[PDB]
RNA sequence: GGACAUACCCCAAAUAUUGGGUUUUUUUUUUAGAGAAGAAAAUUAGUGGCGAAACGUACGGUUUAUGUCAAAGGAGAAGGUGAUUUUAAUUGCA
């Protein structure tokens, strides 16, 4: 409908054209942006407080490898904390060993891999 | 000289507007999305007293009679008498 619609510019938006741009973009995030504002959420959610050092746990680098491939789908701004997140948690990592988190070393799989 | 640590200090970022990092001085506590605000506990009665009988009677136990069922023995195990003769005391039977 949006194709159909008044493109053929009223004045309501000849206002409004010094700053935005295109209506599809005017549109898609009142019923589109509310829901990936929820998925990079719902990933920072999993990534951070769930899975820590947390031994147990390859589906964490799962995770960040499906949110990686999430990133160049969609929105771009949520992918410089996803870097910042996946270094500030390695930054928690690699210090203390408290609990039964990550021994980061000659094991193959939760260091290298 | 003033302010500044969750930095008021740097980095970053356009359909982006909020993610990250860093300085000393003392203790301080063992983490950090929780525990509190339920899930079952105390209950006593206005619980009369004393108390039989006719009747009816179970599985049994011991003892006495009874049939039957194993192995045994035909010196046996030993019961029946006027079938016989003379005899004083003992044991006496063939």
């Amino acid at each position: 409908i949006e194709d159909l619609d008044n493109i053929q510019t009223p004045e309501s938006v000849l206002l409004s054209a010094v700053s935005g741009e295109d209506t599809q973009d005017r549109t898609d995030r009142l019923l589109l942006t509310p829901w990936v504002k929820f998925l990079w959420e719902s990933y920072r959610q999993c990534l951070d407080l769930l899975r820590n050092n947390s031994r147990v746990e390859r589906l964490y680098h799962d995770i960040a490898q499906q949110a990686f491939k999430f990133c160049l789908q969609y929105t771009r701004k949520a992918e410089f904390r996803k870097l910042c997140d996946n270094l500030r948690m390695h930054l928690s990592q690699i210090q203390r060993h408290h609990n039964q988190s990550t021994a980061i070393n000659l094991n193959n799989p939760e260091s290298q891999s």
